[PDB]
C-alpha cells in the first residue's frame, strides 16, 4: 500500500540497463505506483519502452512528483536510488511498514557494520538511534565513538556500528517541507543533506535491514 | 529562582581531600559556596559524605546534606523538591566557576527539562581528541547528538588534513541542568548500551528520548583543580 519513486543508470547487465533492474525491483516489493522521475531522454527512452511509468521533473524531484501526479499527504512514499539495482524488494516493503508503523514523518534503512576499514570510512555514513529506532544522529565520523576498543585500535569494532543505505521513506506531503526548509549548515558540514530533518527538529525512523 | 548543589569530590587520586585545602584563608568549597551565592540561587547545598567537610560549609553558612548523577539522587531525596525548581550541578573543585554560567544554564533551562553548556573548539589537537566531548545540536540549541568522535564530521576540509579546524566544532562542558523531576526519572532508568559504547552517561537522556539543551557559555570556565599546581595557580588568582 505504498508508491515508489526512483530519481535516476545506463549499463548492460545481460542485455537489460540498470534503471530497468531497479524497476523491476520496485515492482517485486508491490508498490501500488512506480514512477521513475527524471530530466533526460536516455532514462525515458528506457524505463517508457520498458513499461516503467515516468515523470519528467537536488533530491527535490519527488517533490514534484508529489504535486505532479497529485499524491494525498498520507500516501506512503519509497525513493530508491537509481544507482542500486540489486535492492531486494523486502526491505523497500519494510521501509514503508515500519514509516506506517512508526509515528510517522521520515524513514530509513541501516545495516551493520562488520569491517573496520567501513567502521572508519568517512564515505561509509553512520547513524546512532535512540531506544525507540529515530535516528540520534547521522555522521561520517565513526560513531557511536567505542572508547575502550578504538583507544588505540583501527582494526577491531564491536556491534554497534550500523550503515545508513539511501533508500528513504515519506508521506507525500513532508517532501514539500523538506524543499520549503532552507538549506541547514550541519548538512554542508558533514554533507549528508538528511541532517537538515534534524536540524529542524523533525526526527527520523531507522529500520535495520 | 534556582538551587545549587555542590558535589564536594573528596575522593581524588593526586589531590586527596580537595574541598579542605586552603585557598587563600578559606578551604576549596567554601570559594566554590561563594561562587554558588554569587550565581543567585535561592538554595545552595554541598553533598558530601566526610564530616570535616561538613563542618567547614557549615562553618561559612551553606546548607551541608551528607550522602554516602548517583549521590546527587540522594540530595533530592533528602530535600525533596519540587519537580519544578531549576537545579544547576556545580563541581565541588571548580572555586573559580563563572557565576555568570551557572545562572545561564538556569535561564536556558527555563525555556526540555536537561541542560547543559558547550564551548568552542578551536585547535585541531582537541577536536580529534576523544577525551574531549563533542556535542551537535538542532536549530533551537536542543543536543542531537554527545561524542569522542569528532562531530560534526568537516568532510572536506578534513579530507584533505585533520590539522586546520572549521567553526562548527563544540566541546561539552560537564556542567548540567535539571528540572528537578527529571532526576528522579534518570534514577530509576537502566544503563543504555549507547553510553556503555561511548563512555558518555548523558547518552542515557537521549537514548530514553528525552532532550537536552545545550548552550554556548558565555564565559568560557576553568577546569577544575585536581592537582597542586591548579591548586597554587587559583591561590595566585583568587
Amino acid at each position: 500500500h505504498h508508491m515508489v519513486i526512483i530519481p535516476a543508470p545506463l549499463q548492460d547487465i545481460n542485455g537489460k540497463p540498470m534503471i530497468v533492474h531497479v524497476l523491476e525491483r520496485a515492482r517485486e516489493s508491490g508498490a501500488d505506483r512506480i514512477i521513475v522521475a527524471t530530466d533526460h531522454e536516455d532514462v525515458a527512452r528506457a524505463v517508457e519502452a520498458a513499461g516503467g511509468e515516468v515523470c519528467m521533473t537536488g533530491t527535490e524531484r519527488l517533490a514534484e512528483v508529489v504535486e505532479k501526479c497529485a499524491f494525498s499527504d498520507d500516501t506512503i512514499i519509497v525513493n530508491i536510488q537509481g544507482d542500486e539495482p540489486m535492492i531486494p524488494p523486502a526491505i523497500v516493503r519494510q521501509v514503508a511498514e515500519n514509516l506506517a508503523a512508526s509515528s510517522s514523518g521520515m524513514a530509513t534503512l541501516a545495516v551493520p557494520i562488520h569491517d573496520a576499514e567501513e567502521a572508519f570510512n568517512p564515505n561509509a555514513v553512520k547513524v546512532v538511534m535512540d531506544a525507540k529506532g529515530y535516528a540520534l544522529y547521522f555522521s561520517r565520523a565513526t560513531i557511536p565513538w567505542d572508547r575502550d576498543r578504538f583507544a588505540q585500535s583501527r582494526e577491531t569494532i564491536g556491534d554497534s556500528l550500523l550503515r545508513h543505505i539511501g533508500i528513504y521513506g515519506y508521506r507525500a506531503g513532508f517532501i514539500r517541507r523538506y524543499v520549503s526548509w532552507a538549506p541547514s549548515p550541519l548538512e554542508q558540514i558533514e554533507m549528508l543533506e538528511q541532517l537538515r530533518v534534524l536540524w529542524y527538529g523533525e526526527k527520523i525512523h531507522v529500520a535495520v535491514a
